[PDB]
């Protein structure tokens, strides 16, 4: 489900908040867990990092 994919990636993000950049291997593992493509996983984390630092 979409909520499952979102919660997988959010959990990874908050466990890696000081280095929120998945390696190529970690992207493949996340793609498998979420059912998303590698490209979609990377897009999600690009957006997450942008949103985190976005001005209040």
């Amino acid at each position: 489900f979409p909520k499952v994919a979102t919660n997988i990636m959010r959990a990874w993000l908050f466990q890696h908040l000081t280095h929120p950049y998945p390696s190529e291997e970690q992207k493949k593992q996340l793609a498998q867990d979420t059912g998303l493509t590698i490209l979609q996983v990377n897009n999600w984390f690009i957006n997450a990092r942008r949103r985190i630092v976005q001005p209040m």
